[PDB]
């Protein structure tokens, strides 16, 4: 048997690990399935796509075109429907009826051999009519191969009756193809909407709390749950919410000896309070998570909590199972690392003595968290674990589960960063912070809206509690502005850390991506009524991209996205569109000095002529401009970081 | 069971159709092998290649590098041996030694826990000393750890014992590898050197008639092989030699009709005679056949026949296996086409109503002629003929006889090309004819020494019956030179075709790449003697460019290509090497004009740095010069084509 078949269909993609893992949607996901197609001789082939869902039933006919001339590259665009592991195949084949007609166009007006090449036809057309299943459609079919015969007919006549535009439409979906040969199946995994979009919000329930206890609760944090689900938000993702080491905690400030009252780094987890499957006593008991997680599902928020597999050296396990750390001949554990950071309040997991024992275990506290309506799981510096790990636990959990989100903290070299999400994990953390030039957003979208798009779903957090860039130090308000412009318009999921909103962007020292003070190791009370009184805070502007995300599926979407020239390095423009909603987006990267660009709109891109002029609604302040070739734009800092415009009908 | 082992090894390269596919290789050569390698957390990995011969015998220890800081992709130079189907593997693993002495040499200065480091580190040698196998070698580990342990010594002298060259070199041997994970196995397929390398000579039989018998026979032809041999041949390629077809039979030049004694097109095989499996009347007998083939055995010459699969009207097939044409509704067979190209004299065959039988008489007629010593087939045109009809035929042959050439004829778009050869064919015909400036030659041999590679060995021939360049009509003698001196440098497998060397240049008509009074429709009888007395021929360049070739293993690989900047765009400069072998060569693409240059040598491509001075002789004068980062070369038309240079010991 060959590995060829007859009409060759090579190099199917999307693929992952060449088939060996799924390619990813989500429900209502468009992608294109592409191939390489050709055959022996100078005859014409078709192509199209098979995708059948989880009980294998085929979607519609899904004719692929030629993408470029001369390549031989093959395209069709298919949608993800409900949740589950599909499959798809391309099917080509030779494409009689086109070469027949190229041919026949010809030769008949030309007056060669009319009667053979008009028989030829009819036959052709017969073997098509055989394979039509609607009795009309046939009909009208044979009726062309009468006309075909009609010997009493001028040539030019007989031809005509066969380009007939009905004829065409019977033909468009039944064609007749020669020699079908199939790709083997590749795999795709269909998830939920929100593995592909949503908007996501950090936030300290312990920061929210009262004069006279500053140490927050979940009943008190709730508090905090109407106004973000006010700014549009769809996730909340909380730091870990377990007990904290009192052993080596860190104090204010990332300092290695708390003092005092120090309340010390969540992510520090354990103490004889308890481990993972328990709620720090500070914040209430599970009783009152199962109230926040109601009250936040109330308002249409998910909560995602953080799963930190480490522990601080007063977490049970440190005695109950100690080969799940590394010992040292001392038999002192080394605290753990993410080199220069140092992490001396944690040790770090050992997984090569028993690694059943901490998969059984770290399933067994997803599931408990899953059975109190968590559904998201952030999980905190996934590179240090095992790669394999990972690939089981997820699986394990989304074999009976399969709605539930992982989302990879992975901000390390790229191999391991696409490794982690082709082996299961629904999102991952991204460069995004680090990508503040036109150049820099560029380069990386196109990488993330491109091949990546198959296996890694992107979370854009303009900011973390790690990560606070000097592009917000040093630009301030109007900078946040910015990134949440384009955090939210340039992927369907992106989130901002509290205190985002009041352009929060004191560095712990110059050079530093740390904030002062950080709320990692101290209570962070912030006065949310006073900024909202006296104008200082953004929120209105996340409201408003969150609306207009909720309005223009393009914004919804990853895949469709296209940078058109500027003739200003500072300002950036791009499209996205799905079916006829097209958003465009304008922004100045300059959060100092007025920017004046004008933007060259690739029109076809577009869907539209060169010379063409199409109405747009700027979505961020109610204007209406008439956009086409090249439109000129004026964005000062401060009163406007960007236009995002949708096309007007 | 999980997709990703214990340390990731993932995207093994080369391969071919996702492993479904060998790559390729022949004897003696050698080629890198990668991978994508890394591990969790911020220890140090290690990777090797297994290279399994035909009988599952593991190669030597062939430890990797990481090919660019940062990038996860490792790699090392493997070698093929015997011919046959091989495998490989990549191994990677935890590397603890290595990331145990980046510590040490950090921690025991700075005097943090010196002892705990100290006998981590004596476990870790004592581990590694357990699988070492030399008496020796292991007590040397042994003396480390105890040197080690050694209380009553400074850290320092402790933690140098651990360091010295002779532990180094036992650890470099035999390196304590931790969670060995291993790929899954690739194929390899190793085939004789000849499919890689050798000079091709492609003469028309006929033509090597006398003034009495001006038809040439096979014991002619026989003595017109020793001046093909003295130019430094192995191959000499045949036109087809079965009885020619009348009907339809094309006169000179390209005429639709033959009058008198025209011979016609040899690829218009067939007639009442016999057909693929017979001998054209007038070249004699198959004892005349084998007679020619031991001559050019005695001369060191392999015979490359012409399998054209296809029909004169007068074949035998034609009556005898109808259903091997497509025929038309009045019966008719329509004659072939290369569009716009024409083959009035040829029906071509239909393979889908009986594949079977055509693939068992290929195969029947190939075995003829390979009984008759005949292990290399120059395949007409594959691409009009299915491309698993030529994996199924190739793969049966090859099968009994793995020594079997199948030289592929496409001159066709990329992704023909390619499949191609990755389905079996050998060696494959390029685009190099119309490959002339400095970037188009650039740029090809990039590709085709690249990736491609591991599934394509081309073969350049610098004319064909088919092809005369307009390079070469423009510009004479000097022209013939250029691409000689580029085609037997730039690929281990060339070609010309006889008149080549007599320098042949006038086109059918201006604009076409067809030979006026093509030796494909007449004799084209030429005086070999009178041309060498009148040292009207470049058959001495081809001789000194073919034992230049022979005695420089450089020459007879592809991979190892290296292009080196010049201040000229006329003059193109480049390097190969093979073991301590370097050829350096320098070509003026200028045929009428003296071209004067700078030659900038990338220097450590050469395995020198920027400053020394290398002497080279070239070995087109005999003249040697010292070379360096910048050298001036003046090649004159006529007179200095080029410069072949060998770097001198
Ligand atoms: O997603 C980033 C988070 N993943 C790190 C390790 O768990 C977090 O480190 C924090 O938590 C650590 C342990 O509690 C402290 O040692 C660090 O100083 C502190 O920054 C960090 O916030
Ligand atoms: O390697 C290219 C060769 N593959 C073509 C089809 O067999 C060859 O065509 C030749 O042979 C044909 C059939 O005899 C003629 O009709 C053509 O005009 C003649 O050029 C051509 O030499």
């Amino acid at each position: 048997p060959t590995v060829v078949g007859r009409i060759p269909v090579l190099d199917v993609r999307p693929v992952v690990q060449r088939g060996r893992r799924p390619a990813k949607a989500v429900t209502g996901e468009s992608f294109e399935v592409s191939a390489t197609v050709f055959r022996e001789g100078h005859d014409a082939v078709g192509a199209n796509v098979v995708l059948r869902d989880p009980r294998g039933r085929p979607g519609p006919w899904t004719p692929m075109r030629e993408l470029a001339p001369g390549t031989d590259r093959w395209g069709a665009t298919v949608t993800a429907g409900e949740t589950g592991t599909w499959s798809y195949t391309v099917e080509a084949w030779g494409d009689p009826v086109t070469t027949w007609r190229h041919h026949a166009r010809i030769k008949i007006p030309a007056g060669l051999d009319t009667d053979l090449v008009l028989e030829e036809g009819a036959r052709l057309y017969e073997r098509a009519a055989a394979d039509v299943p609607g009795r009309e459609d046939r009909r009208e079919l044979l009726a062309a191969v009468d006309a075909l015969r009609d010997e009493s007919r001028p040539a030019a006549s007989r031809l005509a009756a066969a380009l007939t535009p009905q004829v065409d439409a019977v033909l468009a979906r039944h064609p007749l193809r020669d020699l079908v040969t199939s790709s083997d199946p590749l795999p795709l995994l269909v998830e939920r909407e929100r593995a592909l979009y949503g908007a996501w919000y950090e936030f300290f329930p312990r920061s929210e709390g009262t004069p006279h206890t500053p140490h927050g609760t979940f009943r008190t944090a709730a508090r905090r749950l109407p106004a973000i689900a006010a700014m549009g938000f769809d996730v909340v993702y909380l730091p870990p919410i377990h007990p904290i080491g009192t052993t080596h905690r860190k104090g204010r400030n990332n300092t290695l000896s708390a003092t005092g009252d120090d309340v010390g780094s969540p992510w520090a987890i354990g103490s004889p309070e308890g481990g993972h499957d328990s709620i720090h006593p500070a914040l209430g008991t599970l009783d009152d998570f199962d109230h926040f997680v109601t009250e936040a599902g109330k308002l249409g928020l998910e909560i995602a909590l953080d799963f930190a597999l480490q522990c601080s050296p007063d977490h049970p396990w440190v005695h109950k199972h100690p080969e799940w750390f590394h010992h040292r001949p001392d038999g002192t554990i080394a605290h753990a690392e993410n080199p220069p950071k140092k992490y001396q309040d944690i040790y770090p997991i050992a997984f090569d003595a028993d690694p059943d024992g901490l998969a059984t275990e770290t399933v067994r506290i997803l599931r408990h968290w899953m059975d109190h309506g968590v559904r998201i799981f952030r999980v905190d510096n996934p590179h240090t674990k095992p790669v394999a790990f990972w690939e089981r636990v997820i699986a394990d959990i989304n074999g009976t589960d399969p709605d539930v989100i992982f989302l990879a903290e992975a901000f390390t070299r790229p191999a391991m960063m696409a490794t982690l999400a082709q082996i299961g994990f629904q999102q991952s953390y991204t460069y995004f912070t680090w990508r503040n030039t036109k150049q820099e957003l560029t380069e990386y979208l196109t990488e993330l809206s491109g091949e990546a798009a198959s296996y890694m779903r992107p979370n854009f957090f303009a900011n973390t509690p790690d990560i606070l860039h000097a592009y917000l130090q040093h630009g301030g308000r109007p900078a946040f502005e910015v990134r949440a412009v384009l955090a939210a318009t340039l992927s369907p999921t992106w989130g901002i850390y509290s205190g985002y909103e009041l352009c929060e962007n004191t560095p712990l020292r110059e050079g530093s991506e740390e904030y002062l003070d950080s709320e990692k190791y101290q209570l962070k009370p912030r006065d949310w009524t006073r900024a909202a009184r006296e104008g200082t805070t953004i929120a209105p502007l996340v409201t408003r991209l969150n609306t207009i995300r909720r309005e223009n599926p393009a914004l919804r979407q990853l895949r469709d996205l296209h940078f058109h020239p500027t003739d200003k390095e500072e300002v950036i423009a791009y499209s996205k569109r799905q079916g006829s909603n097209t958003v465009l987006v304008v922004v100045n990267l300059d959060p100092r000095h007025t920017q004046e660009a004008t933007v060259s709109l690739d029109m076809p891109q577009l869907g539209l002529d060169w010379h063409e002029s199409v109405p747009v609604r700027d979505e961020l302040t109610g204007e209406t401009y008439h956009w086409g070739r090249a439109n000129y734009v004026r964005l000062e800092p401060g009163r406007t970081p960007a236009h995002v415009c949708t096309v007007l009908r």
